[PDB]
């Protein structure tokens, strides 16, 4: 389905300055409330670690911990609890995530055209959504529950593994509590953006793959799907870090940049659909960094969407796609 797939990529290029100007006003609110967050001695040495739908922003701030130490909630295998200024935010030896936020919060809100709402959510000029998302940043070694995730060995390299985990990684105040959730967002990013066995994919005319097309019709199939299903609210668990996962899974699948050609469009992005469609048949799939995390157990997203969703996905799938005409 080039053809039709195609003019959607170049439908989706249209809207390149809009994502541009909407985000470039994120930029100067988000400095804004870096400059004076790093007045606080709680959040002294915040940093900065982007486009999650149209108009919605993601800005994640870290900040670095001393020392941590992590006891796993549970069998939970992505939530823990946190211990070692920042003792203020203390429940005995545990650090309150619920009480991190909270301070977070309002240093922001007197801080604030924009308006408030693991995210904090601003409304810059009615039309951009931000999400603020505090970060606790740890150069410890990952926890238990990532060593059989990051399954890149045959794709990148074993070796680009063992750099990867050598970096940082972080923990937001997600509460599945005092609870916080572990986030490698920063090697989401990394792996996209040098995603080829080859070091130089897509750096020459000879080596374009379509990794990230596949991964923008995917995003793009959801939002579609997501506006037109707006009556019965279906499909409002389900979200772009879902379509993210489920194509890292099958990046992992296909690990050879040849399985990506460019002038396999069509069956590439079928490989992307027929994946993501396994996942909602058998309420599975893996966090891509902790394997026994389940984004789509019958905890987070009820077996009634998920079957819904798959219907829709199959029926546009076998009829190649009427989402996308005109
Ligand atoms: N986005 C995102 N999700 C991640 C990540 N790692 C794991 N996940 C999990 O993927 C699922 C997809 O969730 P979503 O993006 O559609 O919405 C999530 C989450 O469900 C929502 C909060 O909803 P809640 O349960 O009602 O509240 P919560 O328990 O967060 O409240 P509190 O903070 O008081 O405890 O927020 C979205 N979300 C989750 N993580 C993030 C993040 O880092 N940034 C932004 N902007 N939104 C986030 C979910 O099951 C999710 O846990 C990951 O890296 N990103
Ligand atoms: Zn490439």
């Amino acid at each position: 389905g080039a053809s039709k797939l195609r003019a959607v990529l170049e439908k989706l290029k249209l809207s390149r300055d809009d994502i541009s100007t909407a985000a470039g006003m994120v930029k100067g609110v988000v400095d804004h409330l870096l400059l004076r967050l790093k007045c606080d001695s709680a959040f002294r040495g915040v940093g900065l670690l982007k486009i999650s739908a149209p108009n919605e922003f993601d800005v994640m701030f870290k900040l670095e911990v001393p020392r941590i130490q992590l006891e796993e909630y549970s069998n939970t295998r992505a939530y823990y609890f946190v211990k070692f200024p920042l003792s203020q935010f203390l429940e005995g030896e545990i650090l309150s995530a619920s009480k991190m936020l909270s301070k977070f919060r309002k240093i922001i809100k007197e801080e604030i055209d924009v308006i408030m709402k693991p995210a904090v959510t601003l409304l810059i000029s009615e039309k951009i959504s931000v999400d603020i998302t505090l970060a606790l940043e740890s150069k410890s070694s990952w926890p238990a529950s990532t060593q059989e995730g990051l399954r890149i060995q045959n794709w990148l390299s074993a070796k680009v593994r063992k750099q990867l985990r050598l970096k940082p990684f972080y923990l937001v105040p997600k509460h599945a509590e005092e609870t916080w959730r572990l986030s490698f967002s920063h090697i989401e990013k990394e792996i996209l953006n040098n995603h080829g066995k080859s070091k130089t994919c897509c750096e020459n005319k000879e080596e374009k793959c379509c990794r990230k097309d596949c991964l923008k019709l995917m995003k793009y199939l959801l939002e579609q799907l997501k506006e037109r299903f707006k009556d019965k609210k279906h499909l409002d668990k389900f979200s772009s870090y879902h379509v993210k996962t489920a194509f890292f899974h099958v990046c992992t699948q296909n690990p050879q940049d040849s399985q990506w050609d460019r002038k396999d469009l069509g069956l590439c992005f079928d490989n992307c659909v027929t994946y993501f469609l396994q996942c909602l048949r058998t309420e599975k799939l893996e966090n891509y960094f902790i394997p026994e995390f389940n984004l789509f157990s019958s905890n987070l997203i009820d077996k009634r969407s998920k079957e819904f969703l798959t219907k829709q996905i199959e029926y546009e799938r076998n009829n190649e796609f009427p989402v996308f005409d005109e």
